[PDB]
């Protein structure tokens, strides 16, 4: 849930995008 679009949940990417 921190960068773009992409792992980490379904929100936001895991921090490297």
């Amino acid at each position: 849930g921190g960068g773009g679009r992409g792992y980490e949940y379904n929100k936001q990417c895991l921090i490297f995008c």
